[PDB]
This record gives C-alpha cells, sequence and structure tokens, in this order.
C-alpha cells in the first residue's frame, strides 16, 4: 500500500485504489497502473521534473529502504493476474531490488522529489509507475 499527495491530488496504484478514490476519480489509466483522486487537505510531497536513473525506494515487506538504478520509463510485459490480462504496462522502470505484492504503493524518490510507486516485481526485481510526466499534478 501506499499513496502520492500532491496538491489536491492521491496519487495510488489504479488495483489499490478505494471505492472513495473512485468517487473522487480526476484520471485514471489502466496501461499504467495509476488512479489519481481528489483531495479536500492539501499534500505533503513534491513531484521530481527530471531524468534521474537513481533513486530510494520504501520496501514495506522489509521495513527498509533501498537505493536503485532503474531503467527509463518504457513499454514492459507483465504476465495476467487477478487485475489485468496479460498486457504491456506502459511508463515503467525497473530495477534490481526486492519486491512483494504488497508492497505496491512504496515511494521511488530522488534528490528532486517523488519520482513514482511500487507497481510491479518478482525474483529480484522491482518496478515502478513514473509519474514525473504528470505536470499537470503541480497545478
Ligand atoms: C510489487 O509487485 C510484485 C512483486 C513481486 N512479485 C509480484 C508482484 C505483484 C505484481 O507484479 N502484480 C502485477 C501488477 C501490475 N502492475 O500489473 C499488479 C498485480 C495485482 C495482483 C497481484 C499481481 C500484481
Ligand atoms: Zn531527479
Amino acid at each position: 500500500s501506499g499513496a502520492i499527495y500532491v496538491g489536491n491530488y492521491r496519487v495510488v496504484n489504479r488495483h489499490l485504489a478505494t471505492h472513495n478514490d473512485w468517487a473522487n476519480l480526476v484520471w485514471e489509466d489502466s496501461s499504467r497502473d495509476l488512479l489519481v483522486s481528489s483531495t479536500t487537505a492539501q499534500g505533503c510531497d513534491t513531484i521530481a521534473r527530471c531524468d534521474c536513473q537513481t533513486g530510494v525506494y520504501y520496501c514495506s515487506s522489509r521495513r527498509k529502504h533501498y537505493p536503485v538504478s532503474f531503467s527509463k520509463p518504457s513499454l514492459i510485459f507483465v504476465e495476467a493476474s487477478e487485475y489485468y490480462p496479460a498486457r504491456y504496462q506502459s511508463h515503467l522502470m525497473l530495477a534490481v531490488g526486492h519486491s512483494e505484492p504488497g508492497d505496491c504503493g512504496g515511494i521511488l524518490r530522488c534528490q528532486h522529489g517523488v519520482v513514482g510507486i511500487v507497481s510491479t516485481g518478482g525474483n529480484g526485481l522491482v518496478g515502478f509507475a513514473d509519474v514525473r510526466d504528470l505536470l499537470w499534478l503541480d497545478e
């Protein structure tokens, strides 16, 4: 679990969005596993606007932060699951690191701010849904 709170927006993994997120829907994209809902309170987070390929992410299954080198956002194949058919997930960044399904929502940060959230992984890999291209989150 986890979310980004920026301005009057809440960014979550689309597969973990609650009934309240869908009732306050701003935007969603199944191909990116992202959903953004509106909030009444002002958020605590800053979004990175950069091309960093290193950063640190929070891993709830280890209660620890880990440093990572990750690939640029791209289209990556993800197997079918209970929430999605087998498909290419877009705007995904991979790195070598530990992750389990419940780690989705952990934040990846660089020196500039929030880069994305954990969305996929397996076998010593961790994948992050990028949010740096969503310029409208800042306004
Ligand atoms: C952090 O996730 C890990 C990590 C390790 N092994 C597995 C996973 C879990 C994983 O990759 N997926 C794919 C995800 C997606 N973006 O399509 C969402 C799915 C929700 C239902 C369980 C399967 C999940
Ligand atoms: Zn950066």
